[PDB]
């Protein structure tokens, strides 16, 4: 809509107070024009129909409890854009600075959100495994992270190629709440998941198995179910990203950790250079080797690391 940009505040789900970016015309609207070609908020209304209506408020105040979805979908939207920009020099998901769009109140206690090729959309939950999901800023980097992958590396979502999309994803989502700075960890999931329940998550990439997860190539799904494991078998990928990131000794297998800033540095050029629709776990290990040699030098430590890590789940 056209109008001027002004500037809100209101309640996330968690309860925290922010401000965010609003446009006013008649009403004050979730439209953050400080951001590329926008980013645009809309209300599903509990139906699947999408979008739904960009988000619109009366007095730019965003306190009620209905409002906390779309406040926290908004805001993580923006700090998400404001990771690529600044430690990638990514302008928005197709690098052009196309219009982030979401919409929270999909469907009826859905536990679930997801980048459906065009726009984020998040689901409420039904309050015993969810809360709203966009509450979790790990959760809403995540699903951006799958429209960068789709416009770059373009992994298809199906066996190695789909875990590693999934991987990629739980990788920059982690990186997004680190660079956030509020509560981070090598967890996914855990600030939405099951409010009755304390320390949880849906997966873990510290320790994958935790949830039933394989963390080393010798224990992959191999069946069908979910796409060929696409959420199963990246546990193996997010073990060696949290080994290159953290270091340690993972069966028997040492790792030099490099630290957040150069594991983000080189996952990001090998998807953005080196991987393609079809790549496998090995030759992910190769782009990454790749990208560390061309950051670093090929006698880096930072090589060797990366070597280290995928030798330590199993990934040659
Ligand atoms: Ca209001
Ligand atoms: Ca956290
Ligand atoms: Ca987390
Ligand atoms: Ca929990
Ligand atoms: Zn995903």
């Amino acid at each position: 809509i056209t109008g001027t940009s002004t500037v809100g505040v209101g309640r996330g789900v968690l309860g925290d107070q922010k401000n965010i970016n609003t446009t006013y015309s008649t009403y004050y609207y979730l439209q953050d024009n400080t951001r590329g070609d926008g980013i645009f908020t809309y209300d599903a209304k509990y139906r699947t129909t999408l979008p739904g209506s960009l988000w619109a408020d009366a007095d730019n105040q965003f306190f009620a409890s209905y409002d906390a979805p779309a406040v926290d979908a908004h805001y993580y939207a923006g700090v998400t854009y404001d990771y690529y920009k600044n430690v990638h020099n990514r302008l928005s998901y197709d690098g052009n600075n196309a219009a982030i769009r979401s919409s929270v109140h999909y469907s009826q206690g859905y536990n679930n959100a997801f980048w459906n090729g065009s726009e984020m959309v998040y689901g409420d939950g039904d309050g015993q495994t969810f809360i709203p999901l966009s509450g979790g800023i790990d959760v809403v980097a995540h699903e951006l992270t799958h429209a960068v992958t789709d416009y770059t590396a373009g992994l298809i979502y199906q066996n190695e190629s789909g875990a590693i999309n999934e991987a990629i994803s739980d990788i920059f989502g982690t990186l997004v709440e680190f660079y956030a700075n509020k509560n981070p960890d090598w967890e996914i999931g855990e600030d939405v998941y099951t409010p009755g329940i304390s320390g949880d998550s849906l997966r873990s990439m510290s320790d994958p198995a935790k949830y039933g997860d394989p963390d080393h190539y010798s224990k992959r799904y191999t069946g069908t179910q979910d796409n060929g494991g696409v959420h199963i078998n990246s546990g193996i990928i997010n073990k060696a990203a949290y080994l290159i990131s953290q270091g340690g000794t993972h069966y028997g297998v040492s790792v030099v950790g490099i630290g957040r800033d150069k594991l983000g540095k080189i996952f990001y050029r090998a998807l953005t250079q080196y991987l393609t629709p079809t790549s496998n776990f090995s030759q992910l290990r190769a782009a990454a080797v790749q990208s560390a040699t061309d950051l670093y030098g090929s006698t880096s430590q930072e090589v060797a690391s990366v070597k280290q890590a995928f030798d330590a789940v199993g990934v040659k």
